[PDB]
């Protein structure tokens, strides 16, 4: 565990972390997608074997010995609004889990649901809510990534919020 675990946020690509594992914002069939996952492709294609995994779940593959926790966000083009809020609190379960199984001391997580997946809408506050009802619980330190100065600035004021 992190000696007294912490959340930050960074604007910058998550393929560039500096954390012991990465969240992969993946797709259900694992492919190369869109985005956050393209990134994580680019970056660690190797942990792209056997990869996909259903909506709400996730699954980890080891690149080397980093650990790429690929986790499957609802489309909200798809899903209700209901049923989507569902899986995205379920797909951060699975990431918590996995963060836990692993023993690491930190991970690197982007904002599930908010790029391509959101069906055109700002849910930066349900998705980073689901994050931290997830995450809470555990003793790894939390760094999650985002792209747009005015979500890192909302992001670190719900952070610093909580104290
Ligand atoms: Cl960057
Ligand atoms: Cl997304
Ligand atoms: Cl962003």
């Amino acid at each position: 565990g992190a000696m007294a675990p912490s959340y930050r946020v960074k604007r910058m690509d998550i393929a560039k972390n500096d954390e012991e594992c990465v969240v992969n914002a993946a797709n259900p069939r694992g492919l190369p997608g869109d985005g956050v996952c393209k990134a994580v492709y680019k970056k660690w294609p190797e942990s792209f074997k056997n990869s996909a995994t259903p909506v709400g779940t996730a699954k980890t593959v080891m690149c080397g010995t980093y650990p790429v926790i690929h986790a499957v966000g609802p489309n909200f083009s798809n899903y209700t609004e209901s049923e989507g809020d569902r899986e995205l609190a379920a797909a951060y379960r699975e990431v918590a889990k996995e963060v836990t199984r692993l023993g690491v001391n930190s991970v690197a997580i982007p904002l599930l649901s908010t790029g391509v997946y959101s069906g055109g809408k700002d849910r930066l506050t349900q998705s980073l809510n689901h994050l931290f009802t997830a995450m809470d619980s555990t003793d790894a330190d939390v760094v999650i990534y985002c792209r747009d100065k005015e979500w890192e600035k909302k992001i670190s004021e719900a952070i610093q919020m909580r104290t």
